[PDB]
């Protein structure tokens, strides 16, 4: 987890969302020293437990209500349970990663501080702050809008089937914990995306510095600069591995929830497109599909970019080697090339899979298969 | 995008098809200088927008017609919408790539000019022109024949179900924009195939030159020649990456359309083969299947050939190294071998997948699965 | 197969379970000399043959009984046959591997003795013994508890459908050979997991020793130590290959049984969750699912850990090379790096697949597909 | 295609089966000079055309017969057509490869002659002849037995449904061309397996020679021997590539036919196992399944063995390098290691897939999916 001054807003949003239980103090030199926050550690743990319990209690009550609005039939019961369960697993894994990653966070932030010192010439504090705040604000606004639309639509549906025997809106009111879990999931995804985008952006800055200093007496200084860049590349790879070791299970469960939500929402979208019951529900489901795809991209694109930027450094170094002739510089470039020959740049989700754009192809194949099966099933009955 | 004098006909065909909005002027030395064409940029943008709008307006009208000819049932509606949508996505992605690839096109053409200067001994202007014109002519003729057959068959079908209440041929007339989109797609695929085949052919020429000059005073000249060949190989790899970065989304959507069209056309072919309603429709669908498979090959084979020819250069260089003994030449060959050790030759479709013949195996597996599901569904009802 | 004094209990458990037909004698220096045990070889062979015959005889009798309890319908017959057959294949492959792996076991134990001599500073006899005995005890206790619960539940089911015409509990009594096969399978899996965990743990110890001796006159001794560590790494890779060559078919059939059991048990769990017949059966099936997943992890995690620990040694050696400057030590580190550049660390299940955590992703995909098909089938009828 | 004196019987069997249209003359030194045989080229071409035409004419007649025995229903018609078509595609591709591979065969045999000269110490003429003749004889005997059983079973089935209106045995008599195609397919598979096994066996002999000469004045001779072994390894890799380039399409269509036959035969086996109509048919179908799996192994195992033996040479060479110290020998071993670092050992089926044991896993997954779909389809109706 990256905790830096430009993107401290994301850190605070995660902290109040029970995902970053860390106490941070800004040093006199600007470095943000990090430590464990026992108060906020307990806050996160009990908030997660209470919210998960409330979510499942609401599910049970809706199932046991006089007239369930969402948990009505066996199929609807199973699908609602699956959706809530994937959200719960994602947020619980994120909270667990936040609780048990103080050392990884400390090491990652120290490495990032050293790297940023190395790449000081390319730092843009205002641009980084605005990008991070824009990502957080747009994600939170999108999830808030979608939660509001979903709550309104479900209240409308419940009132349509409402009977004088019992009030049905309280069933919807009991689904608020689920949407709070959605907010926590959005915060977790924003935090992970911020960290991964930071790593990829620093890889890109390192490549740009390499090209600008080696492709466009003092030979010793140039060799020192190349050694610093090689060390920064190695440290960025280690930072990618730190983020993987810290949030691989969280990313894995985020991907699982993305896949399940995409499949279920596409299935219901097709069902209602053939039925043509309510158009408002159709647009709401389309917005939900867009949001699920967008968060899948938010978790996949950063890792793909990081891997790509880490892997093109070897080509840059090969060009430098073919262009450089000085003995010390040539030896340093040879060492850097040998180091890059065996780097593992890709983000690994607990070793289950490699997180890059090929995951999008796998998800597309799985969604196509499941949708074919389910839709051709509903068509033949 | 390759824009060279031998294959300028393909460039003009793409330009009038809203895919290559570039103004080209032939220099006194034969080099084709390229620049942005604002007139043709606007022409391409508005032509694409208007044609897509007309296609979807025709779909809507047919759905809303007195007696739809194609958009009759929910299944037929969905399948027609899917087919038109994949075609629209493919052509729109191709047009977008054409609009936003002026710099990539310029760099690729400059690199190709330098490489052809290096490989001047193997250039065959007349053969290249005839191959390019033959590919363009055969592709355009095949799509024209298929469009004519499809229009005739659909007019026959509409007249068979025609009633005195309303005229049904106008529904078919409203599908002309869809076939114009098919023509644009054919032009886009021909252009991409021409560029990729050019890259693969230049890789093959480079390998042949290497073998002919190193396997079948002056040592300095030979080392210079080997350095030029190594630089040409590196530049050809960079050209493959340029084509990828410029048209990866277009290739991805072309592959998606190929997969969807193959699946749908095979499904309907099997359905009518069991029903045995009209044989003419059966042969038309078989021709459509052949055309879809042929364009899938046209997009897959060039990339596979380019990767293969790029990858066998390392074996050629290993043989040269085992055969060469001169100090300067040995060092140059060692440098070339080190460069080849870490080349990424494969074409990447936006990072989603690697475009080679294995995509054919993946498509075969997906088509087999989908066809099994759908056909066994229709058999059990 | 690893046969060491700390984990001799696992060896004895496997020996009495017809999986390790070896006679072992502890030398005066503590080394456990191993040889073929013809008495126990015959015991294992005839025990396996008799138990498999009894299992299939019980299946046949239950099918031919007056009122079958498990082999009642065609679907139930097929599923019970498939489950029993996967268990039989797994245990038979394990027994065959045990019978025909005396030379591999001898070589592996000799290599492990030499490696442990090299890594003597990190040996923990009591910890290894307690971990091995805990794994064996927990596995055997879990399988015993599950077998008891299954037998009780099936006796309850048989008595519920019991009629005065015939006694149905004898049908359950005829399924004891199947549960004995389950015990043999548990022993085989514990043995394989013990060996693979030993290899991975020794890889980790080697990496820790490397880091502690090279990252935190005498230069010759340090070079000798590095040479010994490199030889230990090579020998550990060869030991992984020995375990693969010896038990690849056993691991493959264990994975096949895990996949089939997970699919079938999840299918029945969903069926009874929708039916809601008996909750006790539901919890028993959930426990069975947990056990199948746990044994899948027990066979997958050790190989993944071994591969990971083998692969991070190259990064450690790269750091050492960048840190070391002495001529002899630098040359030794270069040799070690070259050796590590081409190591194949992964466990191969007879070449069919590479055993690591990606197998979990493949199993998840297959289970999801099969469950979607089967459950949507049962829903549409 | 390997054409050597020890395995000349396989060559003659292929030649009379229209697969090896080559004229061979044994030189005074034992080398089998090969050339094109125009008489046998024409014989092969017309035999293949006539047999395919007769097969499809028999299919058409059976479909159009008074009471079809095999092409009765739409499902049976489609399945019989698919089976015959996969067999026809396999044999036609094999014949085409035989016709258009004279140069590849010549180069492969010359390379094999040179390699066998290098590896003369490990040649076993009698063992090779007996292994080749045993493979050919067992394959031909198995296919003959299966064809006889199939013909007898189909005659029994036709006579059971026979009516006095028309004679039904002539329908079976019209299926003889299909079984002749089966014989041609068996010959093609035996030939390909013989060649691939030869390549793998020579790789193993090379590895054994390396180990026996480098792991268990004259230094110049030893370096010459190592250079000869390295050249033999490179030539064996080139021979694997020659076999791939010559018979990749044949192997691909053999694999496709294997997959289709396995799926269809398993489907019918399960259908009749649930129906329990005739046990003799059940055993015949089980034998057919065993034969299809055995020929899948016959095409997959040789390539896997060749790749494995080619890939372990690098480990052997690494050990030799760590053990050798002489300057000339050390340089030769370094050159050999560099050569092995970049070898592509695997057999490629026209680039569609890599032929090794993982193809068995892919086939198992595909068969499981298709069988699940089809069987659960038949169960729910």
């Amino acid at each position: 987890m990256e905790i830096s001054q430009p993107s401290i807003g994301i850190f605070y949003i995660s902290k109040v969302l029970a995902l970053a239980p860390y106490a941070t103090v800004r040093n006199s030199k600007g470095r943000v020293e990090i430590g464990r926050s026992w108060l906020f550690t307990v806050y996160s743990a009990t908030l997660t437990v209470v919210m998960v319990f409330l979510t499942y209690r609401g599910l049970l009550f809706d199932a046991n209500s006089e007239i369930p609005v969402r948990m009505k039939s066996a199929t609807s019961k199973v699908v609602t349970a699956l959706d809530v369960s994937v959200v719960v697993m994602a947020i619980v894994s994120g909270v667990y990663c936040g609780l048990f990653s103080l050392n990884d966070t400390l090491e990652l932030n120290d490495r990032l501080n050293k790297i940023d010192n190395t790449l000081n010439a390319y730092n843009n504090f205002r641009r980084d702050r605005w990008r991070a705040l824009g990502m957080a604000a747009v994600s939170l606004l999108a999830i808030s809008i979608l939660v509001g639309l979903d709550v309104g639509t479900w209240m409308r549906i419940a009132q349509d089937m409402n009977i004088a025997q019992s009030d049905t809106e309280l069933n919807v009111h009991w689904y608020i914990p689920f949407y709070s879990l959605y907010f926590i999931l959005t915060g977790l995804q924003v935090n992970i995306a911020n960290t991964a985008y930071g790593l990829g952006r620093r890889f890109g800055r390192l490549n740009r510095m390499l090209s600008s200093s080696f492709l466009a007496a003092a030979a010793k200084n140039k060799g020192l600069l190349l050694k610093s860049l090689a060390d920064s590349h190695e440290s960025l790879g280690k930072c990618v591995h730190l983020l993987s070791n810290s949030f691989g299970i969280a990313v894995l469960f985020i991907l699982v929830s993305c896949l399940l939500h995409l499949v279920a929402t596409a299935y219901f979208l097709f069902l209602e497109l053939l039925s043509k019951r309510d158009n408002g529900y159709l647009w709401v489901q389309m917005l939900w599909i867009c949001f699920h795809f967008l968060r899948l991209l938010m978790v996949v694109e950063p890792c793909h970019l990081a891997a790509r930027e880490s892997r093109k450094t070897i080509q840059i170094v090969c060009e430098i080697e073919r262009k450089v002739h000085e003995p010390i510089l040539a030896e340093a470039v040879k060492k850097f090339w040998q180091q890059l020959l065996v780097v593992d740049a890709d983000f690994s989700a607990c070793g289950l899979c490699r997180v890059n754009r090929t995951i999008l192809t796998s998800f597309a194949s799985a969604i196509a298969t499941y949708l074919v099966i389910l839709i051709q099933f509903q068509r033949t009955n």
